């Protein structure tokens, strides 16, 4: 229908967002974690305006318009601004339909398949393989990814040999019955990530996350048809026209958009239907327990070419601080290995009260 | 001193400006780019001075690097309009220990520009907007002009029915045949009736066809500059340097069209310029308004091996602008002849107008 209201309710680290239509039906979205307050600042001052008043039952033209109007502004910002509006209409759609999101977009509710997902580089390999042993062995994880290298470090590592040595040791320690992969977060060139992709082949690893500089398609590239492991990436691509460039080229074997850097629900459908035109599997980033990994719950519910499982963050209050008691109830109970997607309407979840109540707030209306 | 101490920013939403501080005390002076200025100083001290602050400043090309780097979550507009505010200041902190101008610090020499007056308005007729530059001829001097084509990001669609044939023989026809002309269509076209356009545009000796499609479609606005004998330019949103080697790799315009707040600042700015040097095409900077946006690229352009024909010169007035009033002790921006000026004063030759700054909102960062 159409927008009357757009208020954000954030701190530093992350933001809500809850759209009320002229019939005074209400929806609750996200935008991007980090710097949420920036975010949320971005959205009132450039997102709202154009949006408020509009007829949303076309999304994606709306959304267009939103980054026309601002096509001085290409880049993260914006899109992590429209993803809070984007994903606050799908709960605002499932709500009045009854229906919990992963069926407004065509999907059913169920459980998901999630791969551990550890964050840290400092960790040492033993304690590493240490921690997702007893996760493996109390959730029902059968799938874990680990850090190589140093983030965007210029082709130096964490430290001299912690690759090298926890590579191996993830194999040893785990088993041979689990799925393992790894996340260079740009810190190799072509060769060291071939390197260091032949000592991942020979442990049996399945998943070689942005081994190059991710802006740099070409180094990427070169991985990809180099190795025989699957080489994936475009976690930090916002960008559309970059994502039919890398799928054209086929940088990667795997494609990985987040939900929320990418803009929303919509915008990322759109990099979809790219991946599965050219037969590419898609699996999602999303590295915390804000929204964001719900939000990639109810979407590889629903698509037709989803990848082997939903990341899942691993880390505790020690690494993400900010995401305890974001939520009346979570909805990230692990149940064997899996996650779950409720039929509960819209996303299913509830802000918490409290975390509200001490929110800076803002409201755009017209 | 080589390291920084501190850096303040004065802003309003329209602009900030910047100033940096040496641990020997050397300041220097610069500003983020214009529009929402308010949200990129925010950005500026979140993201930018956490990782230049106590940093030497010797090699600013990969602290910038760095930065990018550790904010490689981040990737478009906002950090590098912050980032600009942080590399112009210490430009300008350069030449005033150096007692130069940035022109001389960046190897050229202080001198005259030619400029060409820029009109930024669709929503005037072409009637009025020949009345208007040519009045400006007269009286300024230019020899240069540009005007609108079509709508601003408009899907094809003109700002209105049949503006765009009626404004291009009336800029001939009124400006004479002794001025250059330059049209900007911002993103409006489809390749098929940017061509239709640019024949019209040939058809009365126009010198300059910009950003004829979306931006961001770089093989579309290929596909104008194979077809038009005219030079098509474009590159002023563009603040991605691995995209800009990909625009001039591919050849996708005639003239690239760095906006030097926009893309990161001068050192950034330059790596541009050396691409599209190696190439042999000229750089003919975006500058559209009177902040300092304008005097940066006077500087630049008073520097580079390549520069283009001109420099874009804003003549719209405080009804465009209101915010760009009072910005300065003195207006570096006095016309002569069609030309404007870069003084041998150091640094960027421009004091900020100490009551603006009394109206500002300020934040530092320190060390
Ligand atoms: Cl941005
Ligand atoms: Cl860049
Ligand atoms: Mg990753
Ligand atoms: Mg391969
Ligand atoms: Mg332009
Ligand atoms: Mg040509």
């Amino acid at each position: 229908m159409k927008l009357k209201a757009i208020e954000t309710f954030t701190n530093d680290a992350v933001g809500f967002v809850r759209v009320t239509t002229q019939d005074g039906a209400q929806g609750w979205g996200q935008v991007s974690t980090y710097h949420a307050d920036i975010t949320c600042t971005v959205l009132h001052r450039q997102v709202a305006p154009w949006m408020l008043g509009q007829d949303i039952t076309d999304l994606d033209d709306l959304l267009d318009i939103v980054t026309e109007r601002e096509h001085k502004f290409p880049g993260s910002y914006l899109r992590r601004a429209m993803a809070g509006v984007d994903t606050a209409i799908w709960d605002l759609r499932g709500k009045q339909q009854g229906k919990p999101v992963a069926e407004v977009l065509g999907g059913t509710p169920g459980l998901i398949r999630a791969y551990a997902s550890s964050m840290k580089r400092d960790i040492t390999p033993r304690d590493e393989a240490e921690r997702l042993k007893r996760l493996r062995d109390t959730q029902g994880f059968t799938a874990f990814k680990v850090r190589a290298g140093a983030e965007v470090g210029r082709n130096r590592d964490e430290w001299p040999g912690r690759t090298e040595e926890i590579i191996p040791t993830m194999r040893r320690e785990l088993g041979d019955d689990v799925d393992l992969l790894i996340d260079a977060n740009s810190c190799y060139t072509p060769d060291r990530a071939i390197e260091v992709g032949h000592m991942l082949q020979d442990h049996g690893f399945c998943h070689f996350e942005e081994p190059c500089p991710y802006w740099e398609l070409a180094q990427t590239k070169q991985v990809t048809d180099a190795l025989d492991i699957d080489v994936t990436g475009g976690e930090q691509d916002c960008d559309l026209p970059t994502w039919q460039r890398m799928i054209d080229m086929r940088a990667v074997d795997i494609v990985q958009p987040d939900i929320l850097y990418l803009g929303g629900i919509c915008r990322t459908l759109r990099v979809v239907e790219m991946a599965r035109a050219a037969g590419l599997p898609v699996t999602p980033h999303c590295a915390n327990w804000s929204l964001v990994t719900l939000f990639t719950m109810h979407l590889l519910r629903a698509i037709p070419n989803a990848g082997k499982y939903l990341e899942f963050s691993i880390e505790g209050p020690d690494y993400y601080p900010w995401q305890e008691g974001l939520f009346v109830k979570t909805p990230y109970e692990i149940e064997d290995g899996h996650a779950r997607v409720t039929d509960a309407p819209g996303w299913g979840v509830e802000i918490s009260p409290e975390w509200l109540a001490r929110s800076q707030y803002q409201s755009s209306e017209i």
